[PDB]
């Protein structure tokens, strides 16, 4: 692990202007944000580009976003949230990451930190 | 009337960062912002002094700040909250159910007050 999402906080709903905050550890540095956004993922992902773009780090494009439950149903049924992101700044680099969680917000913060995980994976040798 | 406080929503706590969004009307636009700070109350004057900024309007300083509720009050109870705002010192007050509604209220009296200087 060479980045982790201490806490995250997503608010959403009629009524409700999607907005969140942010709190990663990198480099021994705690970064704390918050952002608005047009869905609680959204602005979660919004929060994350301005601690990203204060590190000159660029975030893949999202390509395609899935989401879905293993058979059984529920309302409380764990989440399976597949992103296809493309490394190149453009090209062809693609590749997916996966979250598991009973709430699907967090199932995607889980994807999201997965690949950025993978990103700033030093070199394997 | 000549500014409104649509809406706004307060968020804090403990493991929780103070944040607030504000929704206000002035002159048929509307303007919405975010912002956090150090309080609840705090990340809200934060917020709206982002659209504060834009529409060229300067708020006054806090000189004070208290707030009280009538006698033998419940957790339910009714809040009286007035702020003292900068001589030229003025007051506004606020009563709510909630405290922190109730200080927005008294921030909404002041900016009325504020663009109306003749009351
Ligand atoms: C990829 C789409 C995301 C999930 C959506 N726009 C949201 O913020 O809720
Ligand atoms: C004037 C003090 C205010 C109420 C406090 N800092 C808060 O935002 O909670
Ligand atoms: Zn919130």
């Amino acid at each position: 692990k060479v980045l982790t999402i201490k806490s995250c906080n997503i608010h959403s709903g009629i009524g409700i202007r999607p907005h969140a905050q942010i709190e990663l550890e990198y480099q021994g540095k705690i970064h704390k944000e918050i952002s608005e956004g047009d869905g609680g993922y959204d602005a979660f992902m919004n929060a994350l580009t301005k601690i990203t773009n204060r590190l000159g780090i660029s975030i893949p494009k999202l390509i395609d976003y899935e989401v879905r439950i293993p058979p059984g149903g529920k309302t409380d049924a764990l989440v399976e949230t597949r992103i296809t992101w493309n490394k190149s700044l453009d090209e062809d680099q693609t590749f997916k990451t996966m979250g598991v969680h009973p709430d699907q917000t967090v199932a995607a913060v889980h994807a999201t930190e997965k690949m950025l995980n993978q990103i700033l994976q030093p070199w394997q040798i």
